[PDB]
């Protein structure tokens, strides 16, 4: 163990991402969530239940990435500066997870929040995606860990992120949406950075293993995608939104792939996102 | 793995410390370090060398706590909220380590900084304290890890922290001192919190083991203390400050012990700190 030296950077990307993530620091207390109480009251009981179920699912994934995901990447870091960036990523995942509790406390009845947590424990597609990602994090293959991480950061959140963006486009839960945009601002850099590191590590490996990994990445994404369609159907069943969410999934699946340096899987016909959703995202 | 719930806190202390540490977030870029350039020029070559050697030693310890220390406590957490607090502690240790590079870049010549890093790699007392703490972090005894951590956070930094506080009392390197005060503001809470958790865990163990641990804590502190006197002699040899630093060590050793719930080891005669140092600390 040696004292880290930030004036001897071996990969400029490490410093760029360190700077981006740390200068994007936020806490849920900085968002005036309580201003969403009136809009919350205008939602139907079905819409309110959907929101709490969505948010507990996102909490699980952030908790996973904090406790297991980002720490699992640490032994595989190329530089000590990357190790430090990973410590920031792990901490900001805890901030993400915590922020869902801030929303629940501000807007929701505890009996309903507890029901949503229980629903998430029993939800098959949610538990399946958590299981699949965990298996790779706990595995011995550092490159498969990074693929799974990018799929978590750049794809697996987005069936959930869709909803506050939709509400935002309707002028509802705009403060919650501002908070979610802060989470997304982090996740997008996380997926980009880990994807970048995947590609850097791939430079060292054989032509055969590169092909095995590309095939693995596509098969895994297809499996997570199929599972995510089921998760979406079970969440969004009493709404007319399932098709919109699905297109949003395809759109973000293509971004996850590009972060790993791969071509899009889903054609434009499947990844067409309503301009109001895109606008709310910005 | 379950989604964390911050509205079901099992120990209020976890939320208190989460809030304290996150609301104390800072980065070295927030401190106008470049305003210290004039004062830096007024220091002697011997004083400048001392400063760089001191700071590399502190960098090593922060790096240790980031990479090994705080993560080593995670498996022993009593609550999921403590796990999250530990993620923040680990990240802020990386910020601490990074900030020494910010100082070096702003104030120092690279040839001199590199010499100081090399000196730290070869310094026997510095490598010994790093070794002793690491051994406990890598051990199987969760309670001894916490003792070692509190000694790192509340004692082992302070032979180094003395110097910028001294300069500050003389109206020199006041911005660097402001930065160091931010580091200390974190370390003091870290030592308090981990010490609190040590005591919480001690509630569960036998009367015999409590006595074995108290004896171990005192013996370890005495060993680190003896080593730290040697480290101090080797750092401060060409100055008249060694006695002042030593008293500061005794003062902080007593605080480390109180964080673990133990009585002071060092009498007032040994722990008398010059009022100007104390004032600079506030
Ligand atoms: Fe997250
Ligand atoms: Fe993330
Ligand atoms: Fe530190
Ligand atoms: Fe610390």
């Amino acid at each position: 163990i040696s004292a880290i030296n930030w004036n001897k950077i071996s990969d400029d990307k490490d410093l760029e991402v360190w700077n981006r993530l740390t200068s994007n620091f936020w806490l849920p207390e900085k968002v005036p969530l309580s201003n969403d109480i009136p809009a919350w009251q205008t939602l139907t009981v079905v819409e309110q239940q959907l929101t709490m179920r969505v948010f507990t699912g996102l909490t699980l994934l952030d908790t996973l990435q904090n406790v297991i995901g980002a720490p699992s990447l640490m032994p595989d870091a190329l530089t000590p500066h990357e190790e430090a960036v990973l410590s920031n990523i792990s901490f900001m995942e805890a901030v993400h997870a915590r922020s869902y509790s801030s929303i629940f406390s501000t807007l929701c009845q505890t009996k309903d929040v507890d029901a949503a947590y229980a629903w998430s424990e029993e939800n098959a597609p949610l538990q399946r995606k958590a299981q699949i990602i965990q298996q790779h994090y706990r595995g011995d293959d550092p490159l498969k860990k990074k693929i799974a991480s990018v799929f978590l950061e750049s794809f697996l959140f987005y069936s959930g992120f869709w909803l506050p963006m939709y509400f935002s486009s309707r002028g509802k839960l705009t403060n919650t949406a501002d908070l979610i945009r802060l989470i997304i601002r982090d996740e997008a850099v996380h997926g980009y950075y880990i994807g970048y590191k995947y590609q850097k590590n791939m430079e060292k490996i054989s032509l055969g293993q590169r092909e095995e990994l590309k095939s693995f990445a596509f098969d895994l994404l297809l499996e997570l995608y199929d599972n995510e369609l089921q998760y979406t159907d079970e969440l969004y069943a009493e709404t007319p939104w399932a098709d919109d969410v699905k297109a949003f999934l395809c759109y973000n699946a293509n971004k996850a792939l590009m972060n790993l340096g791969y071509e899009p899987l889903f054609p434009a016909e499947m990844a067409e996102v309503n301009p109001a959703i895109l606008a709310a995202l910005s």
